[PDB]
């Protein structure tokens, strides 16, 4: 007994344009202590990034960016030649790590194998303005202007008052004083240096005051989002999401600087075993990419590394890399590709309320629809109107249970080594122009492409 829902596509209801560099990943700065990780020799990880997008952004930052120190004469230690730095769990201070010129040289070679651009964290929490300027000069020289999208001056500065990085009295005004001092030092050595911020954890009250004070000094505004957890809770809206969406919309409405979600994943403190590492996270992540794009976001960076519960890609240079379940929701987005969002209204859906749908006119002119049946107990039958085409094909995003940590496929295939992926099962959509009908099992996703 599927829940019978209507989906009306309205090509006259033009939404936001999704740019080619929308997709992205975030890693801990501590990983730059291992020059083998972001390296030309890491062909496996480079292939996972290429499969997520021809263009995209690598963001390096996180809690460890306050505990990582640039040393222009240093070489890496024994332990850090083998370091796989997973997401910081945010319980206490991270271990001190050193970043070497060799690590920045190898990062350039890595980025050049991918086509991706870089957002690079500087140490405003514990470092000096002069050391930041020295690091920025080396990064700008080596990575180059076309691949360096932005420096960010600290990670989650809105938590320095609580985590001991600053006094209890630290507030936006104190942060703006620190930010101006680092900005001035860096621009003295790197007059072309680009910036973004404030890279906040959650405090939306900082976004527009940052944008207004530093309007002539930044390329875009950035903030973070974590949904925390149970799988049922992850499939629903929550107040924190509503607040972050409202913050993004205030930036777009009050400034005309673009916004990027520079660090996001399902559950903070490194994720939750049984939620973040499950097929549910693929549906959560693919739905999030579209919801934020529909709300006016220019891009996203899913946090990860090591074998963290929420990482899209898990592994090490020594042991190899694998796509975790969340990767498959980002792979649906990659396959849908860039374009402009169209209206897509669901009706008769109160029985299947966690079903989401997004329509897109691709750069090639063809209509695509991304659906996420996030209902854990309801199959749906989707009557699709407003789409004119002889023919459509469906790629399904599936696992046998929402809590599965494996068995995830897209287009009837898993991702293989080095991000290898091609569709092996493609089905025609039942119906004809102006009336297509699509069945979806409970807890599943679909990408429809029309001729
Ligand atoms: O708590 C987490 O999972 C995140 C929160 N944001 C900072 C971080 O990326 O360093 C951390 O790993």
């Amino acid at each position: 007994s599927p829940v019978r829902v209507g989906l009306s596509v309205d090509a006259s209801a033009l939404g936001h344009t999704i740019p080619p560099d929308y997709t992205g990943l975030s890693y801990e700065q501590a990983q730059m202590a291992n020059p083998n990780y972001f390296s030309g020799a890491n062909t496996q990880l480079a292939g996972f990034l290429r499969t997520l997008g021809r263009q995209g952004v690598l963001r390096i930052g996180g809690n460890t960016s306050e505990y990582t120190f640039w040393n222009r004469h240093a070489k890496p230690t024994a332990a850090d030649e083998h370091l796989a730095a997973g997401p910081d769990k945010g319980h206490h201070a991270a271990a001190r790590e050193v970043i070497t010129p060799e690590a920045v040289n190898n990062l350039s070679e890595f980025l050049d194998k991918t086509g991706w651009k870089l957002i690079y964290g500087l140490n405003l929490g514990k470092g000096t303005p002069e050391n930041a300027a020295d690091e920025a000069a080396y990064v700008m020289e080596t990575i180059g202007a076309d691949r360096l999208l932005a420096f960010q001056l600290g990670n989650e500065p809105d938590l320095f008052y609580r985590n001991g990085i600053r006094p209890a009295s630290y507030d936006f005004a104190a942060y703006a004083g620190d930010w101006q001092r680092f900005f001035t030092a860096i621009r003295k050595r790197v007059p072309n240096a680009p910036f973004a911020g404030p890279d906040t954890a959650y405090n939306t009250k900082w976004l527009v005051p940052f944008a207004d004070k530093f309007k002539h000094d930044v390329k875009f505004i950035s903030s973070h989002y974590y949904a925390e957890m149970t799988i049922e809770r992850l499939m629903k809206p929550n107040p924190r999401l509503l607040g972050e969406t409202a913050g993004l919309k205030q930036v777009e409405a009050d400034t005309g600087l673009p916004f990027r979600l520079t660090e996001t994943n399902s559950c903070y403190q490194g994720g939750k075993q049984g939620v973040s590492d499950t097929f549910a996270a693929a549906l959560w992540a693919g739905d999030l990419m579209y919801q934020q794009a529909a709300a006016g976001s220019t891009g996203i960076n899913f946090h990860g590394g090591g074998y963290g519960w929420y990482t899209p890609v898990a592994g090490t240079p020594e042991d190899g890399f694998i796509a975790r379940p969340e990767y498959y929701g980002m792979l649906l987005f990659a396959q849908a590709g860039a374009g402009q969002l169209l209206g897509a209204k669901l009706t008769d859906n109160s029985a299947a309320p966690l079903l989401t749908a997004y329509a897109l006119r691709g750069t090639d002119g063809r209509t695509r629809i991304a659906l996420f049946n996030k209902n854990l107990d309801a199959d749906v039958e989707v009557a699709i109107s407003g789409v004119a085409s002889p023919s459509g094909t469906v790629l399904r995003l599936e696992a046998p249970r929402a809590d599965d940590t494996t068995d995830v496929t897209f287009g009837g295939a898993p991702v293989g080594a080095s991000g290898s992926w091609s569709p092996l099962v493609q089905e025609y959509v039942p119906g004809h122009s102006g009336q297509f009908v699509l069945h979806m099992r409970k807890a599943s996703g679909a990408l429809l492409e029309f001729a």
